[PDB]
């Protein structure tokens, strides 16, 4: 009944033929993206109408197209031609990964690269990877993808041990031709696997570890109804998954007393981008926009119990479409479970001679997504006193190049002759704010130093001053540890018992943002990644910090240019974005698997309870 | 047998024989502090020499002494008389804490403060607070507490509630004095009580909260030996207690194949201060050292299997001293226990079609301690992957006052009436650094960004520069969260197999040192507390940051006196301090009673390993 389900595998097949029947879905179509619409505006919203967003790819060369179609009502409802030299390409389809290596397997160029290295080309892997834009003015309006290789000595080898520097190939997707293959020179080919599960490699495996056994010998304390709506101590939300996206969180509630509290009407990570600081024209082209261009939820995970996800586990299997219109299942793809999470509040009073402990718990909503080489869990965090966290964690296997005879200063040496060119992973929250209701406002908290002197003799006070942000020109705001930076999301028009308004505070983790020179490609295209915080009004159409179309889109889309209108932010329906991530120096632990390392924010209650959410916790 | 292993009663009872015996513990002496030396540097020394440091107090007024003993050979080593006036008081006995109420009960100055403000002296606790350093001539040389009041209305409320605010009082606690009596006004006194028990606050009790159940059916993974000695998952160490600092870990060693490889000698907490930045006379001169002044250690509390440390639990129970030199153990005051910590490693491989995922883990080692109104919870933590992270709990009940009628810049309102003072908590670790030895040297790691142009047409890529600190009087260092700032301490006698240096980064979370005038009393006397990161080279007597005594001292001691010397740190016996702490802002949701916040830091491995130290650790 709730639109906020996740897609059916009938919605599906039921969009498949309504696509097929109009003829919008012959045999030279694909399907890059299938995703359904949020409700529109409108708290008297009664009728259900459940609507799907379609991007359709022709392999033939006619232009894409982008459909919205009601599986309710059996209609299409809009089609529209795409233009994609002006606004962007679609996003990369799985198929066209196969392409590049096999397309450059019968070229020339690329045979007598190879052959001057001794490779045969049946061991050679080309990891196919997004283009951008750069000085090639014969790649606007065409599909490119750029191709990099890695020898593979047997079947079961891990390729990443084996790169083959000097070499990079762009490959036309569409027309099916190797545009460009350009040899810098012969580096050796690194020589040591990188194989994590030989025992000439592990050693003998440990047998010191004894068994940890998490159980819940009643069930868990949260309630699943209707596939996906969540109920856990006080909280209410909607799982929703999307294929681009991922996870998505939907009206995010807590009860107080008798009155559900909206908080977050919804919450995501909206891109996510890696950036390579490597300045070889071999990778110096090298961004993947993850969530833009590659889609992470096409590419998640079926997480097994007892490895992947330990305890009382209830789990969610989302349906996505493939490339023709098909459901395809995501099994177990979406991990649920609530954690204990030691002391939430504990003081022994000697007047009163009560001695108090509480334990506290989060519950866990996480999922994980394999690009390449690249493994990342997205976790969503609720805790009992009312916080909300975010954690990302990356682990898989780094990307690798040569390590050049003399050195580098943007290259980590991980083995001999095996190098890990500097990157950062870099992630936009989009947090639809509805801080009890949709009338909000952000203010940025700063610590003050006062000065020795009247007033303050002793020179020990301190202070904080807030200011608000009115106007989305002002609203792009950085980080300042220093000054012990957070921002505020108010509702102006609903106090708490004291008379304030009623607040969330976010708390970041004040990492650097990104790099690259002001003037790159990369700090175009991913303007967002370039300042800790954004505030816009909120609009339908403003889903992605990138724009919809960012694969080989030149640049300015999304951010830049929804802040470009000046709305005003105070006091109404807002949306925040916030840029957080990691910069990554390879260290020689992070071969020949890396070590999971996390980053993420975190946002709790600045006066929005009258007192502590906890005080009814029993003691257990 | 091991030198280091805890303090037993026996050797507590032979203390206090030897010190009888030598005419040093007469019936006017308290034992202020006691506990075990460290053994000197050097390999093997003096078979088996248990030293023992002892503060001696004398209740008549007589100059206090500082005494070394030796239980081994049952001698005093040295004895000397202390100027207090000079180099600082005694640390606050727990029996001086109960006088300052008794005194002030019968002082008419107090009881006509109280009349004013129609309450009932029987009623009314005092919070007996160390004094610091101000401009009171008639204090030098004297032990002074001072006090303030709180309304208690029946024995089991909460006083933290009614703030008699407009009122302190000074006491010497040796002679039986009051020497001031300070009435600004009459204040009204909070009347909503905060009693977290009481089921009109707290409502009826959640009856949604299902148990989570923790087991190890074979036991735990680690072993403990001689007492104190932990192994656990390639780690090595020793869990010290002292009454001071609490919970010492020596000896921090990781097993990498055939070599016990050391990482940190000697990791503690060596100072906690806590500066109230409210500029009101009544509290302008609040400054908690809890390390220093009150010594964390000797309040810490018996922690319950279940509420306090849930799981399969290993206690230790260390003994210390009471004032007269009896021996008094801390049932169950440390907890020891391994946890789940989630996905350690993680890829699925298209090009192999391997599929890999390892489990992570922690050790825990933690105590808490209660000292007035706030409890801390101080927790160590060592991971499989060779990181170690330490991480500070706070809670209790925050500190009140009134809430003024004007408002306040720097008081929270928290009830109607009832304020809270803004304040920071900041904690310095002292690390007794020895990566792979004790030749050891400190870098600080910048972010570099470098400009597009020659040899970076693209402006994509990016550094780092590292710069190493060879002596004292540039090892003064601040955060510099934008450009990433992190510290590495390698040992450059010690290469990895890239023929590298072996070494650990040093991550901070960057948060707001001291915010203090930097010409105030407690800027002076909690130095360290203005910078992130100190680097001095290892000395016997340079122990705390803020020097041996504490209370009631001016500036002149610790980290800053010796960082004077100007010593060759480069390639050398190094101490890291690291500065950390909370800013704390206080909401309505801490009120009654605090949920848990949380600082820390981390040290992860750079290069410390030739590949990942966790490529043996099985699937299960
Ligand atoms: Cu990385
Ligand atoms: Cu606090
Ligand atoms: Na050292």
């Amino acid at each position: 009944a709730s639109p906020f389900r996740l897609a059916s595998a009938g919605e599906i097949s039921e969009v498949q033929g309504i696509l097929r029947t109009a003829g919008l879905l012959g045999p030279e179509k694909r399907i890059a993206y299938l995703g359904v619409l949020d409700p529109a505006r409108g708290a008297g919203s009664e009728a259900e109408d459940r609507r799907f967003r379609v991007f359709i790819h022709d392999v033939s060369g006619a232009r894409p197209q982008e459909v919205t179609v009601s599986v309710t009502n059996g209609t299409v409802i809009s089609a529209v031609e795409l233009d994609t030299a002006a606004t962007g390409e679609l996003p990369v389809l799985e198929e066209e990964f196969e392409v590049v290596e096999q397309l450059l397997a019968t070229d020339e160029r690329w045979l007598k690269a190879l052959a001057a290295r001794n490779l045969d080309v049946s061991k050679v892997r080309v990891a196919p990877l997004s283009a951008g834009v750069f000085e090639y003015a014969e790649e606007r309006g065409r599909r490119i993808l750029r191709g990099l290789a890695f020898v593979q000595d047997f079947p079961e080898d891990s390729a990443w041990a084996h790169p083959v520097d000097g070499l990079v190939a762009y490959v036309d997707v569409v027309s099916k031709e190797v545009t460009r293959v350009i040899d810098t020179g012969v580096f050796p080919v690194p020589a040591e696997h990188g194989n994590y599960t030989d025992p000439e490699l592990t050693g003998p495996l440990r047998t010191t570890q004894k068994p940890i056994s998490i159980t819940q010998p009643e069930g868990p304390s949260f309630t699943v109804t209707g596939g996906n709506h969540i109920e856990w101590e006080k909280w209410s939300l909607d799982v929703g998954f999307d294929v681009r996206e991922g996870v998505v969180l939907h009206n995010i509630a807590f009860r107080d007393g008798d009155r559900l509290r909206p908080i977050i009407n919804r919450a995501s990570i909206a891109e996510m981008v890696v950036p390579y600081g490597d300045p070889s024209p071999i990778r110096s082209w090298q961004n993947y926009f993850d969530t833009g261009e590659y889609l992470v939820g096409q590419y998640a995970n079926s997480l097994e119990l007892g490895c992947d996800c330990l305890g009382d586990i209830t789990y969610l299997s989302p349906v996505i479409s493939d490339a023709f219109g098909n459901p395809r299942e995501i099994r177990n793809g979406i991990c649920m479970h609530e954690e204990d999470w030691g002391i939430l509040a504990k003081h022994s009073d000697l007047w009163s001679g009560i001695n108090y402990t509480r334990r506290n718990r989060r519950m866990v909503i996480s999922f994980f997504t394999t690009i390449g080489n690249y493994d990342y869990g997205f976790y969503w965090y609720l805790y009992l006193d009312g916080t909300i966290e975010f954690e990302a964690k990356a682990t898989g296997v780094v990307f690798t190049s040569a390590f050049p005879e003399g050195g580098s200063d943007n290259i980590s040496q991980l083995a001999p002759g095996l190098g890990a060119p500097f990157h950062q992973h870099i992630f936009s929250a989009r947090l639809d704010m509805a801080i009890d209701g949709f009338t909000n406002r952000v203010e940025e908290e700063d610590v003050v130093r006062q000065t020795m002197g009247p007033g303050n003799e002793r020179g020990n006070a301190f202070s904080r001053k807030r200011t608000v942000l009115t106007r989305e020109s002002e609203a792009v705001r950085e980080a300042d540890a220093r000054t012990g930076r957070t921002w505020i999301i108010s509702n102006p028009e609903s106090k708490n018992r004291l008379n304030e308004p009623v607040g969330y505070k976010l708390h970041a983790h004040n990492q650097p943002t990104l790099l690259a020179d002001p003037g790159s490609s990369i700090a175009r295209r991913a303007a967002f990644a370039t300042k800790d915080l954004w505030v816009t009004r909120y609009a339908d159409d403003e889903r992605y910090p990138t724009g919809d179309f960012v694969n080989q889109h030149s640049g300015g889309a999304g951010l830049p240019s929804y802040i470009a209108q000046d709305r005003d932010i105070d006091g109404q329906d807002i949306v925040v974005w916030h840029t957080f991530g990691l910069t990554h120096f390879p260290r020689v632990e992070d071969w020949p698997i890396m070590p999971v390392d996390t980053v993420g924010f975190k946002l709790r209650p600045e006066g929005f309870f009258d007192r502590s959410p906890v005080l009814d916790v029993p003691a257990n």
